[PDB]
C-alpha cells in the first residue's frame, strides 16, 4: 500500500563551466548558495529560477518525503533541461548526461526514488535509442514536452516516437512546456495559468482528433501532466463540435470522449470539484496522484486534495497508489 | 415561464457595393443566391463563410424562436464585422452602419428581438460615443471582443472604456475572438476548441489579476461568453498561485475566486458536470442562458442542458430567464 507521487522534478549539480561546453547561453546549470539550502537555476550568467535544496539533494528530499508520508516518488527533468531547440547530436549527448545524473540521484535510494528519462525529441532516431538505453539502465519511463515548435503530438515524428515506446513497453509522461501566448501574457504568471492548461488540452486533442490513437498500439502507456489541463472540462464542447461539424470528424472515427480509455492524467487540479469532474471523465483507474514537487506551486500537503475529495475510498486508493504502481511497474 | 437566450448572432443584408465603399477587400458583406434558403458571407471577392438562413432574415428566426421555447433573443455582431484592425474613423463609420442595421433587424419585432451594439474599440473616444449613441437608439448593451485585431488585451484604455459603460449603465458582453496559437491548431477547429476557451479565461483573469475590479465601479454589468471558457475549472489553480506566489498578488489584493461577484458568464458548456461546476463557482445568480444560435456549434436544443440538469428550481429560472431580465433590463 505505498503512497506514490508520480509527478516531480529534479535538477542536477551542473557547473557553469560544464554547461558552457554545451551552450554558453542556453544550457542550464545550478548555482548553490554559500550555506547550501537554496540556489538558482542559471542560463549563461543569467538567473533563471530560484530553487531549494530538495530539487538537487536526494538525502534532503527523502527527509521531506518522510514528512509528507510519501513512500515512492517518480521524478524527472525540470523542463528547462529538455534542449529541444539544440543541434541534434549535442542534444543527444546532453540527454545522456542528464539521464546519468538522474540515475545518480535515484541511487541514493532506488527503492523510494524512481526516475524518468529525457530524450532528444528533435531527432527521431536518436530519441528512440536514448529511450531504450535509459530504460534498460533503470529509468521507469520517459518524460517529454507536449510539442516541438509548431509540431504537436499529431505530427508524424512524434506519433512515431510514441509508437516506438508502445512497442517497447516504455511508459510516457507528457509535460507542458514552452508555452504559446507570445507577447500578451507576461505578468501574474498568466502563461502558467492560461497557456499551460491549454497546451496540455491541445496535446491530448491532437492525438484524439488526428486519429493517432487508431494507429498507435493499445499497449501505449501515456500520462498527461497537470490534470490534462482544461481537457476534462472542455470535453463537452469537443464532442458537440465532432457531432455537428464534418472537418472535426474527418480523421477521428469515434466520438472524442471515448478515447479516455487510451491515456492517463495526474491529479494536480487544486480543487475538489475539479478533481471530481476529472475522475468522472477519466475513470478512477486513469488518474494518478502527482504533486509537482518541489516547486513553489506544487501541492503543499501531498495527496491532501485527493483525501479531502468526496471520491469513493477505492478510488482514493487507486489514485494514491494503485494506478501508478501498475503504470510505472513499481513493485 | 419566460425563456431568454442572451447569446446569439446576426449578419446584415449588406451588398457587395456597400461594403466596397468602406473596404472592397476587408469589409464583409452578404451574398444570397436567388432561392433565399442558403446564402454566404464574403470578405471581398473570396468566400469567407457559408451561412444559415437565420443569421440574416428575422422572420425565419422568429419561426425558429417559436420552435424551441425562446420568447426573447438577444443578438449581436458576428465577430467578422468588428473591424478592430481598421483605421479609427472608418471603423467608427462602419460600426455606425452595422449598429443601425442591427436595429433594423430587430425592427421586425423589438419585443422579441433585442440587439447589442459593436464599437470602434481601437479608439477610446469614438468607442464611448458609439456605445452611448447606440444605447439611446434602442440597443440593450454592447458586445466587445476580448481582444483587438491581433492585440495585447489588458490596458488602461479598455479599463477606461469599461468605467464609462458602468457609469452610463450599459451592459457589456465580452466575446472571445481571434486565436493565439498562430501557426499551430490548423485543423479540426482546434482554434475554437482550445484557443477560444483560453482567450476568454485570459480576458477574465487579466481583469482580476490586474486589480482592474478594484477601480471599476461595482455598477459594471459584464458577461463572458461560452461559460467563461476554462475559467471555472482552472480557478483552483489560479487561487493556488495567488496564495503561493508574490508576483501573482502584486496588483490583486484579494484571492481571485473572490471576484466572481463582479461578473457573469453564459451557460454554453455542453455538458452536465461542467454546468454544475460552473454554477458551483459562479452562483445561480451569475450564469445566464446563451446558445450561440444560429451557428452550427450552437446549442441544438436551446436551454436543453440547463433544464435537464439537477440544479434547483429557482436556479433553473434565474439561468433561463431571471438573470438576463435583470442584466439587460428586459420585461
Ligand atoms: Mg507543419
Ligand atoms: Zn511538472
Ligand atoms: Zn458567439
Amino acid at each position: 500500500k505505498p503512497r506514490i507521487d508520480m509527478h516531480s522534478h529534479f535538477f542536477p549539480r551542473i557547473s557553469e563551466q560544464e554547461a558552457a561546453k554545451f551552450d554558453a547561453n542556453h544550457a542550464p546549470w545550478l548555482q548553490v548558495s554559500a550555506k547550501g539550502d537554496t540556489g538558482s537555476i542559471m542560463m549563461g550568467k543569467n538567473n533563471f529560477r530560484p530553487v531549494y535544496q530538495a530539487l538537487w539533494d536526494p538525502a534532503f528530499r527523502i527527509e521531506e518525503m518522510d514528512a509528507q508520508g510519501v513512500d515512492v516518488q517518480v521524478t524527472c527533468a525540470t523542463p528547462v533541461m529538455f534542449g529541444y531547440t539544440w543541434e541534434a547530436n549535442k542534444a543527444a549527448q546532453w540527454a545522456e548526461r542528464m539521464n546519468d545524473f538522474a540515475l545518480e540521484f535515484a541511487a541514493h535510494n532506488p527503492q523510494r526514488i524512481k526516475v524518468l528519462a529525457q530524450v532528444p525529441l528533435q531527432d527521431l532516431d536518436l530519441a528512440c535509442k536514448e529511450a531504450s538505453r535509459a530504460v534498460a539502465a533503470g529509468h521507469l519511463g520517459i518524460q517529454i514536452g507536449n510539442h516541438l515548435g509548431d509540431k504537436d503530438l499529431d505530427d508524424a515524428t512524434l506519433e512515431a516516437f510514441l509508437t516506438h515506446c508502445a512497442n517497447e513497453d516504455i511508459p510516457i509522461l507528457v509535460h507542458p512546456w514552452d508555452m504559446m501566448g507570445g507577447q500578451r501574457m507576461k505578468k501574474w504568471m498568466l502563461p502558467w495559468l492560461v497557456a499551460m492548461p491549454a497546451e496540455t488540452q491541445l496535446a491530448i486533442l491532437s492525438l484524439i482528433l488526428s486519429g493517432a490513437f487508431e494507429r498507435i498500439p493499445k499497449s501505449l502507456k501515456i500520462c498527461f501532466g497537470h490534470g490534462g489541463g482544461s481537457f476534462a472540462f472542455l470535453l463537452g464542447a469537443v464532442d458537440n463540435a465532432w457531432r455537428h461539424r464534418d472537418i472535426v470528424r474527418e480523421d477521428c472515427p469515434r466520438p472524442p470522449s471515448e478515447y479516455v480509455d487510451r491515456f492517463f492524467v495526474d491529479s494536480a487540479v487544486f480543487n475538489p470539484g475539479a478533481l471530481e469532474l476529472l475522475v468522472s471523465v477519466m475513470g478512477e483507474d486513469r488518474v494518478m496522484l502527482g504533486s509537482d514537487y518541489p516547486f513553489p506551486l506544487g501541492e503543499q500537503k501531498i495527496g491532501g486534495l485527493v483525501l479531502s475529495s468526496n471520491l469513493g475510498e477505492s478510488a482514493k486508493d487507486k489514485i494514491i497508489s494503485g494506478n501508478a504502481s501498475k503504470f510505472f511497474n513499481i513493485n
